[PDB]
């Protein structure tokens, strides 16, 4: 009645021995973690890295945020030091229940956050950090420059401190020469009572990691990549304006909902409170959300491992039909690791291999069909060398790569191959097919891939 907590998510304890390699551990937990979204991961007992700051001279600007059902909120982008924040937070919550705030029970915080957001004649607002580590705010773990003490180095090159884990050899986002910040850098967030994050999935559908570094709880609802088109089913019934198109990636637009109204549409899912020193992992296309329980002070990070690849190209593809913007090219980073194929791990160069190979026919079947239209003229074309916004089909926005179609009427506009006739309305003996590798290119590249996977 009122609000039926969904049930727990799955806890792991790792062995000194499981930790050491957080690939490994992700690998191993993967069958039963995919099937409920999200998990938590408790790191063994003398696993604590030093959290040190000065509260006076880290300073942030805070976000606004009003918190309505079903209302929509922007997803990313006055004054506060970490002190003025905490204090600001701390008197939150004290006079909002009359209690001191280690009294209020993470059960009545959770009920009440369901009730308020629901009723309409409440109009409770709260603040909240959310950036990438900056000079003037930076990562919560040890990083190189000052000299550090002997147990900070300890955790210098540790694989869960999470700047390492984007550029380390089992993950396939780390040779992305392309700037791509909001992706492989670590954001710092910020949290008091009631601040939220609304339900989204990562881009390119990549996994998350998340580290609380200490304060008050954070709890969690998540859903299994499986049913995620459920959940949009759902939201698209309930709240059809966040669902009209929107020109750019700084626009996309978000909600909180309640996880019980899912669960009563068959959707499935699952909570947890995060504690400080505790880990959340979030799967490929598993949408989350979830709310602070106080002040607190949490890190998280994008990655890729070689189980995703397969999926990052479905989601390209998923992105095509909906006309979003990519944040990379895809068939970009892949004929970038082939290029470096003799320095790849070996299990990463056998997986992509096989998206290779995928990638290969389909681009031999597309230009067989472009040729019968009747384009006939080609010449070849860096692409990797243009600007993002100069390379985006005029049609479904897609960041091309392999090829695309232009014409001398519209100097610089371009199509991918799905969309030779969203170009103009010239002859198409007037067009030029741009590519940036032929077939015979392509064939050894993949074969330096076998030869290093063996
Ligand atoms: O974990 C949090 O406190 C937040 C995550 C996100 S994503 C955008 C704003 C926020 S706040
Ligand atoms: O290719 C697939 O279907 C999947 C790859 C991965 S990596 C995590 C969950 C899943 S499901
Ligand atoms: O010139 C052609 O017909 C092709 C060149 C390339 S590059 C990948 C597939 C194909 S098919
Ligand atoms: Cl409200
Ligand atoms: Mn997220
Ligand atoms: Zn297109
Ligand atoms: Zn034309």
């Amino acid at each position: 009645s009122m609000f039926l907590p969904p049930p727990e998510c799955p806890v792991f304890e790792p062995s000194w021995e499981e930790f050491a390699d957080p690939f490994a551990f992700i690998h191993k937990i993967r069958p039963i973690a995919e099937q409920t979204g999200i998990c938590k991961v408790r790191p063994p007992p003398d696993w604590q890295p030093p959290f040190a700051c000065d509260v006076d001279k880290l300073h942030f600007t805070p976000r606004i945020q009003r918190l309505n059902e079903l209302e929509a909120q922007t997803r990313v982008k006055r004054d506060y030091t970490l002190r003025t924040f905490g204090e600001m937070a701390d008197a939150f919550k004290s006079d909002y229940f009359n209690m001191p705030v280690h009294m209020v029970p993470t059960e009545l915080v959770e009920k009440e956050f369901w009730r308020l957001v629901s009723t309409i004649e409440e109009d409770v607002t709260v603040e909240y950090g959310a950036d990438i580590a900056s000079k003037e705010f930076g990562s919560g773990f040890p990083v190189r420059d000052i000299k550090l003490s002997p147990e900070e180095e300890e955790y210098l090159d540790s694989g869960w401190n999470l700047n390492n884990m984007p550029v380390m050899e089992q993950s396939v986002l780390a040779h992305i020469t392309a700037d791509i910040c909001g992706m492989k850098l670590p954001w710092l967030y910020v949290g008091m009572c009631f601040s939220s994050f609304c339900w989204h999935i990562e881009d390119h559908w990549s996994y998350s990691i998340n580290y609380l570094h200490w304060g008050e709880p954070k709890t969690w609802y998540g859903v299994p990549g499986y049913a995620a088109e459920q959940l949009e089913n759902v939201m698209k019934k309930l709240a059809p304006e966040l669902f009209v198109s929107q020109p750019d990636l700084l626009h996309q637009l978000v909600t909180i909902m309640n996880p019980n109204t899912l669960m009563t549409h068959e959707v499935p899912v699952y909570r947890t409170n995060q504690c400080a020193g505790e880990f959340v992992i979030t799967f490929p296309r598993a949408y989350h959300s979830g709310f602070n329980q106080g002040f607190n002070f949490a890190e998280a990070v994008n990655f890729c491992t070689v189980d995703w690849l397969p999926l990052g190209r479905q989601c390209v593809e998923h992105y095509r039909l909906l006309h979003r913007y990519c944040v990379f090219s895809h068939d970009e980073m892949i004929c970038k690791m082939a290029s470096k194929a003799d320095v790849l791990d070996v299990v990463v160069a056998s997986t992509v291999q096989k998206d290779m190979a995928i990638m290969i026919e389909d681009e031999k079947a597309l230009r067989e069909t472009v040729r019968k239209l009747g384009v006939i003229d080609s010449e070849r074309m860096d692409f990797e060398l243009l600007p993002d916004d100069e390379r985006q089909c005029v049609k479904c926005k897609t960041t091309c790569f392999m090829s695309a179609i232009s014409c001398s009427c519209k100097p610089g506009l371009l199509v991918c191959l799905h969309h030779v006739k969203e170009l103009c309305s010239c002859p198409p003996y007037k067009y030029k097919l741009r590519y940036r590798y032929t077939l015979d290119d392509l064939y050894p590249m993949m074969n330096a891939l076998k030869l290093r996977a063996e």
